[PDB]
């Protein structure tokens, strides 16, 4: 596997969005504004990004803009170890052919950045009214539909026959109300797949922060850690007072949520888990805490492999 | 304006309060004793202070006491670049006259520290019931008089027109249930003063702690930075539980809260801010997590200068 | 009294727990995997730890393996500062002599390692509903029987006479519905004991998390310190919604929850606490908040004995 210090731990570039500073999209911006965005990951400790797609567009860019976008990530100190697809899903009604061809366009990609996982879920875009809460998981927005699981699953098998060939792999993001949306139906989906460039991205932060019963996440890493080929690891705090009913949950840094990262980490080496990591924290400040959690994660590997 | 290094980020006085360790008021106490306090905050690494008006009461010290107080500051490695009077309203029934007063003396005394801002605001003393919970704002307290607002108009431009014949600013804390307790009504008031030695203090911790429905502080803050000239700068979690109706909320760093800080001081800066900072947090260990909130937006001023 | 770099600070071992990584007890491990789990403690900057009963039981270990883990915890850079029993109350109707029995090996045991502390408590194994709980404090689990109190009295002083004698001292826990479950209730019980070589144990943090009525830790803080010998030290985030009565908690570390520790640990020193700290955080990253609750306290102490 990797050594701690070379063990890849990527910024998510998601909380960048892709507006420019000057009010366009971020795919048309000056090279220089990506490096100055990129610079930001650099100086906070990053030695790895993974630029999602909520950012600059990788899969729409010229093959030139690829090359511009190559030069600048490089002065910047970085290297792309994972590609997160968002709120893409390749059974979205309007837009899952488009979604598919956009994954087969990264895989491609990935490998000429040195990035091993190129990540897709089946999250959609948030609903009017998520948009309109605190958090956008406080209300159910988009649920998958039963009658496109047999499609789902075609289409991640033909994804992983394209990462198979690309050297690469192909994950699957757990999130909540979707195929993969529970610990068992996440095994039961992988399974069903049957894909060794297949495997999963155990998010288990999506469902801890959630205002529902859910079983303690030492169990839950449990069942889907031996499965697992990519994470997006972070953390919240979670309560509940019995006497009202109520629910909480608020983002911190993986050190203080309510998972123990330091077990489930060490859990995850134990179980054979190699694959990048991916600092995602939706909210707050969400690139300050994404490298303290490298800081974390880099302490925790470095006495796991000691 | 002034570079990362060089910006003021000042230590907020009031979690000393104003009794002595032997059990007087500190207004009596040997300048030692002043030291030993400010020593603490110089110890976590702070330039600047903001002694607020609940600790060492500047403008009821004599002359020579203010010398003592001068002395012992440069001592301890510090400098003022604000003073925040807190529950002390020029509109106060009670006391009313006696604060426009001592706001006058404090704009006086503020250019022989080095200090380029004198901040009021329009919050009064806690209400017993406040006092009885586990958090203040957990209840209302005082609410502003309406009858009272053009006095407030009134006694603002009054000290604005000391401030600028001095080369300083006043700046108006924003804080609930006051003239100035909402964007829209800190805007109008600031529009109804028509002052350019007056501005606004974005204090909007204030209000993200409460719990009743509030826009997203990215919102907020857009509105308001526009017309700031000091930051009384702190975070809080904040979540809600659609299912019951409950809000919480809890003090937290900067970096950790519910607030983009990162984002939002940005912002600032895009938008012409200039003022010095203030760091505040009202309960937990008040100035261990001063101290961070400090280094943290050294960092941000440091990345977003260079 | 210690300095600040000499006052032992331990880390408590409950948190390993008391399985072997390969799925025995940690009573029947060969002294090499104690070693490593020692070694991730001084990883993170201690001296001390609190062996705890949850771990290594050292009150079962025979004279030779006591030996045995003599050498490792030498090896890896540590010392015993203080020994504290968990769920093992001397008043347990089916374990309670048994445990006397232990709690007197357990001080017999202390000198040699040059602790200074045996800590017991009245808490009992968690129940089932309380298992099944988000966190265990959520449901009232055993409360202490009226008709035991003159027993664990007895036994107490008993104890007490014990390290005496070893030049020790017992410390009594304070937890939630225990005959020391209340500022007032503790105090009125370490009166009663009425012994030299006793005193309290401050854990207030097993109090402030609770979703019950609290006084402010402030005050039950100066009722029980004049009488403390030993300190567990947490904290957690206190949270309460007036309109719905729902409260939260959620663990944290010292310098960012509900309890001001800069203000209570001076308070402390003000009062001629000279006891041993020992970090305890059940939940989260237990080993890791510790660790920084370590640096923490040692950042108080030298400011406040310098
Ligand atoms: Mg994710
Ligand atoms: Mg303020
Ligand atoms: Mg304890």
């Amino acid at each position: 596997m990797y050594s701690a210090h070379t063990w890849p731990i990527a910024a998510n570039m998601l909380g960048f969005g892709n507006r420019a500073p000057d009010g366009g999209h971020i795919k048309d911006a000056p090279a220089g504004v990506w490096a100055k965005q990129l610079r930001q990951v650099r100086e906070l400790g990053f030695d790895h990004i993974d630029p999602t797609d909520a950012w600059v567009p990788l899969a729409a860019l010229s093959d030139s803009r690829i090359e511009e976008f190559r030069t600048v990530l490089a002065d910047e100190g970085l290297a792309i170890s994972s590609i997160s697809m968002t709120r893409s899903s390749i059974v979205d009604v309007e837009n899952g052919e488009k979604n598919l061809a956009d994954a087969h366009r990264l895989i491609d990609l990935a490998p000429s950045f040195g990035a091993t996982i190129v990540n897709t879920g089946f999250m959609q875009a948030l609903t009017p009214e998520q948009e309109k809460q605190i958090w956008f998981w406080l209300v159910q927005g988009h649920v998958d539909d039963p009658a496109l699981r047999d499609l789902a699953i075609e289409r991640v098998r033909e994804l992983g026959d394209h990462a198979r060939t690309n050297g690469i792999q192909l994950s699957l993001e757990m999130y909540e109300d979707t195929y993969i949306g529970t610990p068992d139906d996440a095994v039961a989906f992988i399974k069903d797949v049957d894909h060794d460039a297949v495997g999963l991205n155990p998010d288990l932060g999506n469902l801890v922060r959630l205002h529902r019963p859910m079983p303690h996440p030492s169990e839950m890493y449990a069942k889907v850690l031996p499965y697992s080929n990519f994470w997006h690891i972070k953390n919240y705090s979670r309560d509940f007072d019995p006497a009202t009913g109520a629910y909480s949950s608020a983002p911190l840094p993986l050190k203080y949520g309510y998972v123990n990262y330091r077990q489930i980490i060490r859990l995850a080496l134990e179980l054979g888990y190699t694959g990048p990591f991916c600092c995602e924290h939706y909210g707050s400040d969400s690139l300050g805490v994404c490298a303290e959690n490298r800081e974390y994660i880099l302490q925790v590997l470095t006495s796991a492999l000691a």
